[PDB]
């Protein structure tokens, strides 16, 4: 019948492709504010669960411009793969070698843009039999019209599509686990909620 | 073959999940006007059609805030299991435990947020092989965005993503088994119909 | 693999479901300007092919209120079933009686509101194993969310999604079939075609 | 299981259908100016990787209008099929005579308007067993509600949409195949790329 | 030079023009729940404050329809003015007669449409000298370019555009006045404030 | 002190600025359906109160196009004047001419495009200390900015923005002067208006 | 004649009225991940010029909640004036008395809401003379439309409306002041410019 | 006392204020085509009615970046200002010498952003007697509201809000000075009118 395919903290690698200094004045479906933000609670909550982390850019010597240093502040000793050809990161062996040395099942994706930097490995990766999350409000692309043809073309596939809430809800399962800290990431990354924190602590 | 399988009055519960007073303050993709309308809308559909409700809320004694006032007073001998944890409501075993005590097999539900703590519980009990009706206007999460993405992972798990209104003329489906009673919640919860009843009593 | 199922004028058959005086007050994801020149147009295309047209209307002697004049004017020996209480049409064991009467396996379908005097027959007749083909933008409902979570209902038991245009074109096939007759048509329902045609003319 | 079937610019065929000086004034889903230059961003894509390209147009010796000039001047010596009658290409002998003289599976199509020029031939092509890559941001039609009812006809056939970005790097799989070329082309239709490549030449 | 013309809860009266079941179906630039909110809530506050309240309608014996249930059930001894032909209200003798007899210099006005029913009497009562305040959300009309347009014309007039929420903080200055009575209605207008309360109070 | 200057039935004089078949294309801040019937809406209240009217073309005989049939065929006694150059019509001759022959006070005025063929001869016709009421919904340009800008240049000069709706009302002043005429024209340009009169006949 | 009142650093104070915890909630014109940023760039601004700033909160032993953490761990030495009743700010003497006692003539102010904890003081201190200038995008409310109808009324007022950005620019006058210093509140608060400048480093 | 001061081609001259490749990248209330095709098309007319042009750019050998080379490839003579440190373009004595050496009194500006780069230099030019026309089209920031904002502070200082078309048209004043060259520059920047010349054409 169906089967609910959750994620697991034991079974999920952090994908982010492409985050890069040029690359991210594509992006025109999120707000740079609220884009910036949701991309760095998927990198908290990727350190929270000390998740397998991978970090790949495209033509970065170039145009595209460098990955944004907050990337690279956070996650120092991940794996970096510069990809100066092919764009489709799942082309790039040392990619796909890293992706496989994880020993993960589950690919949690966030990426610029997200019609092709993001779209093309999740299909690839759908292909190999990866169980594909993709981070939608951690993902940019140039409109709404063109992200939602990539959501289409993913959900098609059989890609899962999330955002860096319900992504970090399913990893916690339960809050018991770790109050304090998970509520941090909340607190940190929802101002509403931060508001919420702050008026119950008075 | 397409099987139309229609909510019957006689086969549904209802749950709401999570309407508390602090989490309503991260909906965004709708305005508080039209949420609290669309949240008391269903909740005295409920009432009217007497359907075994279910009423749960996550860490209520934390920022999340408690349940709002109106769930609590109209539903008064509804099974209230408060989770002290478990995000997922079908990871909590009371809450399952009454949901199955109902002996319902088809499922109403309505929550905050949508992509969670909506979207979890629908997924677990679709798995589990019951027929979910989400009430997509009586659930509330960040964003559009956020929003459209839920949908889309529930809809690919063969939940019927439906509405207040819709899942109330379904229930009822015939205008004379209660003409005045159903049309006072329609009158109650759409001003544009309370218009129509005032002008044609006159 | 996928069949190309598409209309053809001699199997397809109307549905005019709803489109009451009082009713129409609560379509609002549709401008009043562009929603009656749709369902005007829709029904010209009805008139202009000799489609077997079916109009019904629900508690017709309430609040809901009267059929829009110009549908009975347009099709005065049409099978007109007032519904004094079944919200699905299909439940109404006249309205049945007519479509079966016509003999057309293609169901073409505008009504209000979408995601109930619409989706609610929809779903029946794609159950009795019609091939139904809906008119979106001929079809009213609350709001854009509704309509998307009718849309998604819709779509998940294999009803075809379509619009007046893409209706006539898909029924006309040949503009040689008669040039001036659906060039009149398209000028009368589309304003900047008007003008193309004006412009030409001069 | 799922296969990854991507563009190879070995395997495709690029189908311009009625992008006409008339029919161009019914688009309202995007502006002149992004259309425009989506529609010329895709066939300079398709000269690029010398994609065996179609054009066709539908009744242009009247309101409809000649084919906008530029893509005539850049493809002068592409199959140019001018249909008299046939609203669906498809049904037009010469036209699927010059598709499967190509030789190509995959056809990449976009056109106007996009719930008609652009999803009959589609539905045809998939029903034939073709891929179809729709080019969902060089496709313009009325407005938004059509659009969406357009993807959701022609997604349940299990066509592929996409954007012309996407295309071109899906066809062009590495950057160093060409850089100059190919960031020509993306300075060329995306100003904010262009304004990328000029601050890294200084 | 400038000078604060505040409300002042003495000097102040509050006009309800052609809140009408009929009319208030042409209000598109609010949604149903939110206007009903609105008007409800400058009701509570006119009342709150015991100030002087003129209810009028325009031929609501006609499509136009009575006046909603609420307000005159509210304000049963407040001067009602069916007015039977005059569509500016200040052409009418007997509304003016009211206006004068309050003895106030200060005008909140709230109707539909705001483009007419709104807009005439308030730049009437200008060119007279009242000072007059406009509650813009608890004012509708056909859509925003209609309201911005009556905007613009009562801005150039010198009336004073305000909401319902301002007018009742102006009118209340301070918190300490009555801090139940005036949170009471601040909760029951506001879902979000509500909210706040309800967190509070646990 | 301020004076309500409103429009007065046998002051008024109406002007339709270019509204031709070519240029309509440009219009994009309103939909071809509301625009259509926005503008043959001012011209139903012209010729219901009798209004001395004005129509003007610019470069008809070229890709502008001719002016829309609608408004000669209503119009077929009113003074015709296509300027060969001028894009003012004020700086043409002939039009002012015949403005100054109307013997009118007030100018109503509507045209395409709003920000060149009607702001310009609106300036032009203010300086001269002509009274200028801009019907903007009958009005059309590219898009939202360039109105609202355009909007705010006709506003600092002293024009009184409205729309056909407003326009009609101040004109009639009292229902009671004719109420089936005037009802008609709602009716017949105000969908839901239409729906109000027909549930009232019943 | 005009002059270019603008703001200088050495003659201009900061207000930050009522960003508190439980009044945050109400803002929904902004996002709150821009509306959080937007604050804290107009607090960064106010310490990197070392302006006089006045912090303010109403009620915030109450719903209203205690004001944001950030700008009492950012301005420990500035005033700080908890108002128990006076929604105005201007009508509690102690704020006042501060406002006066920084001896500047310019009021740079920024608030919740919008339409009164920022318009009321603004009105106020307009009528005693004081150069106003609002942070339109530091300062929040319900929607769209009340924000507006509060700009229309500090614009009449004669308040200059502004944004962070802009008041940062106009204090800073020229960039060799301080180059890397006003390039950084720039990065923080600006993602784009982030890039930009993380590119450029490269 | 209105007198219409219209743009003259004797009397203007141009002012492009810090289009730069970085800067470009904060554009956001205004789509990349769209903002691209509005300053070509307010340069083409600059160049065709010979204006004295003035080109400006803030701290280009920075983040900020380079002048497009369109603006520079098409004014080669003109005067170019590279501003080190002023962000007041009129705060740099080269600058305003320049604007003085023109002798036009009306000064056309566009520029990034909107409410810095155009709004401090447009008011400082009001302040010293110019009469500046604002091109709000070929200006662009952060976001509408930034936008708007910007528009009012210039309104209340007395600048003329307009757009590229409405300039062009205010220049050239009559078709018959070039009705070639003139058009030429219509259709090049409005698709929507070069495929009305096409269809004309044929
Ligand atoms: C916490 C967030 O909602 C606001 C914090 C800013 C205003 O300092
Ligand atoms: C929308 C309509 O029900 C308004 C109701 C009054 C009470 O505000
Ligand atoms: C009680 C109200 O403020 C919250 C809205 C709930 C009823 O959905
Ligand atoms: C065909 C239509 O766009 C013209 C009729 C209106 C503009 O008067
Ligand atoms: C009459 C009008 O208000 C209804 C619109 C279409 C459905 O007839
Ligand atoms: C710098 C900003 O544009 C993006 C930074 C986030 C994506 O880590
Ligand atoms: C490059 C693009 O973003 C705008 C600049 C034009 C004017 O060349
Ligand atoms: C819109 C037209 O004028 C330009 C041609 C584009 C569609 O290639
Ligand atoms: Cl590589
Ligand atoms: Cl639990
Ligand atoms: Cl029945
Ligand atoms: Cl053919
Ligand atoms: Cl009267
Ligand atoms: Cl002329
Ligand atoms: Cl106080
Ligand atoms: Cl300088």
């Amino acid at each position: 019948s169906f089967t609910y395919k959750r994620l697991d903290k034991n079974d999920a690698a952090v994908l982010f492709v492409d985050h890069q200094a040029g690359l991210l004045s594509l992006v025109r479906d999120f707000s740079p504010d609220e884009f910036k933000n949701n991309v760095l609670a998927l990198a908290d909550i990727a350190r929270f669960f000390n998740l397998p982390t991978i970090l790949t850019t495209s033509f970065e010597d170039g145009p595209n411009g460098p990955l944004v240093p907050e990337l690279k502040e956070m996650f120092p000793q991940a794996p970096y793969i510069a990809r100066p050809g092919n764009i489709n990161a799942w082309d790039n062996e040392d990619f796909v070698k890293a992706v496989k040395a994880t020993g993960k099942k589950q690919l949690i994706i966030a990426g610029v843009v997200t019609d092709v930097c993001v779209a093309f490995p999740t299909l690839s990766a759908l292909e190999e039999g990866f169980d594909v999350f993709v981070v939608t409000d951690a993902s940019g692309t140039f409109n709404p019209v063109v992200r939602d043809a990539a959501w289409a073309r993913m959900t098609a596939a059989g890609a899962q599509l999330m955002n860096w809430f319900s992504v970090g809800c399913e990893l916690h399962r339960d809050w018991r686990n770790d109050i304090e800290g998970f509520g941090a990431i909340l607190g940190g990354h929802l101002p509403a909620y931060a508001n919420l924190i702050q008026s119950f602590g008075t």
